[PDB]
C-alpha cells in the first residue's frame, strides 16, 4: 500500500 509521503507504485 503506496505511502503517504512516499505512494509509488500502488
Amino acid at each position: 500500500a503506496c505511502l503517504p509521503w512516499s505512494d509509488g507504485p500502488c
